[PDB]
């Protein structure tokens, strides 16, 4: 549905990189 960018919401997992 959405997108894992750094700050998807939290910022705790950042799934970036």
């Amino acid at each position: 549905y959405a997108s894992p960018k750094c700050f998807r919401y939290p910022n705790g997992v950042l799934a970036c990189t």
